[PDB]
């Protein structure tokens, strides 16, 4: 109890930081337009970023490691100040050291920290390209289905097939985001009986592909045209593959634990080597170093699995908006090209 | 009012800098030719870049953050000089510190600043390749349409289809540049009734694709030849996808706010750590450091969304010039190859 | 014997480290899901990584080089302390040097160490993409076989062909992992007589491809449809090629021996240059430098051949689970699309 | 005149440097073979590069910026020496400063300089791959035309078509090199009347493509075989696109002017901060720093537009040599494969 | 003679180093297997690399530049020691300087050295991927020929065609390795009369392609199947293109001479700036700096043209072994799939 009521009060702050950053992963993102870019490039961005630093969830996640190292700096400083005043027995030395060992290893720590964050940014870029390809393939496939499928006996199957190409990016988004309601997001895109078959499947994006693939086998098409249409499905399998490996396989964990351990050991003895030159400036110096260096690691950690930093709902809605515009433009494009003739 | 007439005079300079850089985003760019490369590689480039530094809009955007840090250096220096002359009560210490904490963290700041600018340059390169592919696909598709389409009953549809392949890059350029007049830019490329249907569409580059796709369904072609032609449309969907994700999804904003915050905190205490070694040289030193380090961040910020730094009007005009040269060379190439035979 | 009983006691620790890390290469990995990402991003990761540092097998592999350099620091320190007390003849100088030569070469060592680890991480990423492509191709090929193959006379050949597409990733996994039992892993995927032919082949993933390729020649298909199906086999040859070159061709060994030699020479004279500023702090300083710098090299060494850090059994089971779900959804998707009609 | 006869004598050296480097862009390059690699890897390369440093045109281009900064170092040193001897009124201070501000910003300058040169090398690599693809596509297309085209009535058209595939890389080389004589380079590759049509076209590589595309429409081919042959033309459009964007779009000029300005300001005050430690060694120190740091920038500037550093004439001659060897081997390969049968 | 008998004794060591490294380029390499990876990752690699440092040919190539700089350090040290003892007239100053100029430029030298070696490693990776693609294409093409070619009248042509797909990687290996005996390496792969036609061709890998391309025109195939088979030849043209550009076009030589010149000037004045702090420790310090920094450049130089560091004979033998296993498995796979039916 005496070691169990103190081990629980120490968890109050890290638990709050953990609850705060997870709520920030569930925030809804929006695509940038032109006026958001003007605000992004403004000369006031430096002041407004500094003023928004106590509402940023990166900095709130950094509160446990920054306070822990700052108390260690205060403890080392208090002990050193007490020794300098001869308040201790005399066997107790001053916890000081040369900064030369840290000068030699300072560029290695920086290069390793930036390497891990560059590896994390590469995973964000790969996630962004994969979604770009899936949305451009869904737009392309839908555009070709509106042109290719001519026969009036295939009106219902063409309608059904265009509903599954719009539903596929929504299914993939629900497959990669933790609390997702695919039933709610597909309620007005799929038929009531089509959505029951998808909801009974463990791999829902896989199930929509199978409806698309079976629909292309039932259309009255020449075989050359069908091979052209069913070659557009492979981008959906590629999308599923790339997105599932980014959630399944993180950056090799030996590299991420090395960056953690190196940053913890460096900030544990940093007050000891800074003492001769700084004295009690070790406290604010350790505070600023821990806040600056653990924030480079925190940025990389938060974008390592990148699907919650992407506006997947706005990208999915673009395909739906593009397909309904094209079904309304069809009579007026057909008329104009018949007039040409 | 007393705190509201001073909060407004402080906005005069950042508002001017913001109006100056946005006007520089709307400047018209031209493709480099050989004599511009000779001028670019000249030994006078070092002098002429230095002389053009007060007309460069990067440096004008840097005027608010550089003056703000320079006044902070002047305030810290004035306070320190007043303390050294014993003009203050005596409880007021000298704002000085060891430079050793900044020596240890100097390589981390540099690596992070160059990482953000490299990420911005990667987005410029991706925007450049995407336009290269769309212009080469428009040239290829047009070249094949001039060869493939033979039948004299399809003369008007071939004319119409070649107008939409030239119009597509203009539509995509108007779709990614903020103040664009697609009606003015397509006035002499599309028919009056064809341009009305495009102007009524929310996704105009999408609408031109649908005219191309419907035109290929109405041509008297063998099915194998039609599949070959409609496979050339996918580069247009890819172009739309890549260009829309560069405007919709910026570099993850946690990484860009970290570079901003780190640069602001570093220049706020930089006069304090430089005092013992520099005294009033903290003012020009802080001026040069803020101007040098915030300019690396400013370059990255301005090319992060890269379409205004690209000569999209000259690249679009190349496709138009290439297609009209090919329609004039057609009778003389046909004659020469008939002579061979 | 006197030089042969001491040369054997020195091998006790490196042999134990070598047996410990190899047992860690044979540990079974699991795909990350959402709750493992929450635990990965927690604010307690910094404390729990530090507490798990004496059970991490990277650090146990670092035990021989870190102790060897720490004893060298103790030997140099003991000799220097004995000279300072005039316990030696007097011809014996103090083993001290300026740190200026190491200050000039410190950034070169860091850049080279991070380059070798970045090259190793690039090989891990290439291994990860190759598996992503092979699993997405196996999913795509299986999905098309379930749609394409219609004829009821080809029921047994379609069953057989879907067993070989699920078996191929298991065969490739057994081909790249050292102690593998392909007979045990293919016992319930292949027929008893089909598995005997695969087990008699030296290149088992190659043998499964040949069964797939022969099965596509015996199906009653139109030739255009067969060419479409046999074009899906090339991703399996590409998978075999990429995976075999990662095991056959390491990072050029001249670059890896340079990083080893540079790190050994740097830690051999590091106590000599640190003495004037540190005295007996050369022992913990050399301990921390050797542990920090050889751990960056160790991470790169352990992920250089990356297939044991990948959850190849879970990725292989995903294809098997996806194909059996699709064979159970087939009657209910066929019914729904017939109802449409 | 007094300010106009001195402004002209100062241009003598930069004009000479500009005339010298442009003449080096027009030098003819040759492909490396095995004995040039042995000479390239020799242990004498370090001495022979140092001895050839006053004939290297990079160093001659660096002569204006290196002399300008060296005279500034001499002026600052002369003024400081005159002040130390009390030869001035006494209101004149010594132009000295702490080197600490430059120590903090030294790693930022290095990282930015190497980033710009890496961006320039990436443009050289992209230019090299684009030429590799165009030459391999010209070899592939020619090889297929020699096999595919069988009919004896198409002998003259097959001859003509193989002349245009060899002529296309020569036309593209003349299109990207400033003083080119396409008439002289195509005089023995094209017919006299075919070369007149190409010379009358503004986009000559585009004109050759149109002859190839029209020749494939006039051959007596099955449609499936023609689609296979005309799919080999797209690599030529891709080649034109990639090569034209490298000449049209340089590295964003905001990034290149920042590297210029940073290097000029750094070498202007470098004698002032080096004085206390170096005195008149500021002159050779500034000379070596300006020569070393402006040479990293000069290398990047000279390879930024890379087509003059590539042996485009030797790569073009390889396609011509490969096609004539294949037309002489045709009777003896046909005989051997008929003997098999 | 007096200046000609001394200019020849100085060439003894660089000539020996040049003869030693070229003999190391001709050593035969073997593919890594699992037990070589265990030995590669062992904790004894740090000791065994250090012990093998006087048999490594990188270090033997470094012997001329390391001895030359070490004698310069000995000459500068001897002159400085003689001046300190007043053994000279007195007009002779001490060759000493501040290390501050080298501290500012130390990170630029390191970044440039690692950039050149990263560029060299990128050329090794490109060479490795190109061979991976050619071997996977040869495996794929052979696998399809064994399935596709059915007719019993084409037995000899199928045999011949499978001999040319195995012979092509051997021909490409002989085309990129300096002393190669293509006649000896193709003696048991090609027919005696087929090998005479290949030996009479200047571009032997090109000649084998032409036999493959002519063999596919003589087979009794449907045209759709022939187009599928002749599309597998393009990877051979791509392989030839990528491999020839790596031997023809080195890293731009302006960048490689800059790294050479910078490293030579840096080690020439390094004893002068290290003297005040080191005295005769300038000799071992210059020895270690020259050995460490010129070894990073030497690694890059030796892998810049990478084909001799690749096990091209083992990769070529894998295709031959895979094709003969598949011709022996053909009767037993045909039997098993006929039993299914």
């Amino acid at each position: 109890s005496p070691v169990q009521t103190l081990i629980s009060i120490l968890r109050i702050i890290p638990d709050w930081s953990d609850r705060t950053q997870e709520r920030g992963m569930r925030q809804h993102r929006t695509l940038y337009d032109h006026e958001k870019w003007m605000h992004h490039r403004s000369s006031y961005r430096h002041l407004r970023h500094l003023l928004s630093s106590l509402s940023s969830r990166v900095i709130l996640s950094l509160i446990p490691p920054v306070i822990a190292f700052t108390l260690v700096a205060v403890v080392i400083a208090s002990y050193n100040t007490a020794v300098a005043l001869d308040l201790l027995p005399g066997i107790f030395p001053l916890l000081r050291s040369s900064s030369l060992p840290y000068q030699l290893t300072a560029p290695a720590l920086a290069l390793l920290l930036v390497f891990r964050t560059e590896a994390s940014y590469s995973r964000f870029e790969e996630g962004r390209k994969s979604w770009t390809e899936v949305i451009a393939g869904a737009n392309d496939f839908a555009r070709q289905i509106i042109s290719s499928v001519e026969t009036s006996g295939d009106a219902q199957l063409k309608k059904a097939l265009l509903q599954y190409i719009v539903a596929f990016p929504v299914a993939l988004k629900c497959h990669v985001i933790y609390g997702s309601d695919i039933a709610r997001d597909l309620q007005n895109l799929l038929e009531v009986d089509d959505l029951l078959v998808v909801l009974n499947s463990k791999h829902r994006p896989g199930c929509i592909i199978q409806f698309i693939s079976r629909s292309l086998q039932l259309l009255k098409l020449e075989e050359s045209r069908r091979i052209m249409l069913q070659s557009k499905i492979s981008c959906f399998h590629e999308g599923i593959g790339i997105c599932e490996q980014l959630i399944g396989t993180p950056i090799p964990l030996s590299a991420t634990r090395l960056t953690s351990r190196f940053l913890v050991l460096w900030h544990l003895t940093l007050p000891i080597i800074l003492w001769d030159d700084c004295h009690w400036i070790v406290v604010p110096a350790t505070f600023i170093s821990a806040a600056s260096l653990f924030c480079i690691e925190q940025v990389g950690v938060l974008i390592e699995e990148p699907f919650p930093m992407l506006a997947l709902d706005d990208l999915c809605n673009s395909v739906r908006n593009n397909v309904q515009e094209a079904l309304a433009s069809e009579k007026l494009i057909r008329a104009r090209l018949a007039a040409k003739g």
